[PDB]
């Protein structure tokens, strides 16, 4: 547990939902100051402490790590800051950003996904929005809020309760049988793909996730983005295979993006 005299807040926040928001702060650790992005607060406290044991049992490069928990005035969670920010705002601002480097930024993330996998975690909440750039060229995932550890014995994670999902980067398994694999976040990494060579634009614009669903069913799929490499937006595709059992996982996919991407330059 971390003391809170050691912790300053910034006024400005970097994000917010119904648990509370999550801002900027420094961080007093021993002779220096690490600069943090904190998640600020009966049921959320678990969640909350929950959602620190995830991050607490991960390392990678690739995933944002955790400093710890705080208990002040509220329940916090102090996480080392990507300063940078949403990969999603980033591109929308950004323009001019080549291909080469989302696809560098993609892989990225599909070698945190790798690990994730391996370690038998699943996201359950991967999208542009949840891909944090420390610079431009080197990417982290966030936001475990939904993440669950997988039993040794089973390979997905069965919701009880349908709470507000984020149904458009969600795969037909989770949607119609609440199941969760590592195969559903593979489905979620290839809406993210979308929305990176799409520079951050929304998925499904203006469609709603039961209209989503439909389409989906119908075997109809977003179109390749504007400029996006055809073996990416072909990447994409394949991760959004109907067929749990027919879409690769992380290990191929990651795999795949890396020859790629070595194949580039
Ligand atoms: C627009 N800008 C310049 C920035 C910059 C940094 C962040 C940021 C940096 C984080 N680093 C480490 C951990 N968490 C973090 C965070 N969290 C918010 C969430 C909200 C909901 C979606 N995902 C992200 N935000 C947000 N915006």
């Amino acid at each position: 547990y971390l003391d809170r005299k050691l912790l300053t807040l910034e006024d400005k926040e970097l994000g917010s939902g119904n648990f509370g928001t999550v801002k900027k702060g420094y961080y007093q650790m021993k002779k220096v100051v690490k600069t943090v992005a904190v998640k600020i607060l009966p049921a959320l406290k678990d969640e909350l402490l929950a959602e620190a044991n995830v991050m607490q049992q991960l390392d990678n490069p690739y995933i944002v790590r955790m400093i710890g928990i705080c208990e002040a005035e509220s329940w916090m969670l102090v996480m080392e800051m990507a300063e940078l920010g949403p990969l999603n705002k980033y591109l929308q601002q950004n323009r001019h950003v080549k291909d080469k480097n989302i696809i560098e930024l993609v892989h990225q993330v599909s070698m945190g996904m790798k690990y994730l996998e391996e370690s038998n975690f699943v996201h359950r909440d991967l999208a542009a929005r949840n891909v944090l750039l420390v610079t431009q060229h080197y990417a982290k995932i966030s936001d475990f809020g939904l993440s669950k550890a997988l039993r040794a014995d089973e390979n997905y994670y069965k919701a009880q309760t349908h709470g507000k999902w984020p149904v458009k980067w969600y795969a037909p398994e989770c949607i119609n049988y609440y199941k969760f694999s590592s195969k559903s976040d593979v489905w979620s990494f290839g809406v993210l793909m979308w929305e990176a060579f799409s520079y951050g634009q929304k998925p499904y614009r203006g469609m709603k996730g039961s209209e989503v669903t439909a389409m989906l069913e119908k075997g109809e799929r977003m179109g390749c983005p504007a400029g996006c490499p055809r073996e990416m937006y072909d990447l994409m595709n394949l991760c959004w295979t109907y067929d749990v059992e027919n879409r690769p996982g992380f290990a191929a996919v990651e795999l795949r993006l890396r020859n790629y991407y070595y194949d580039v330059v």
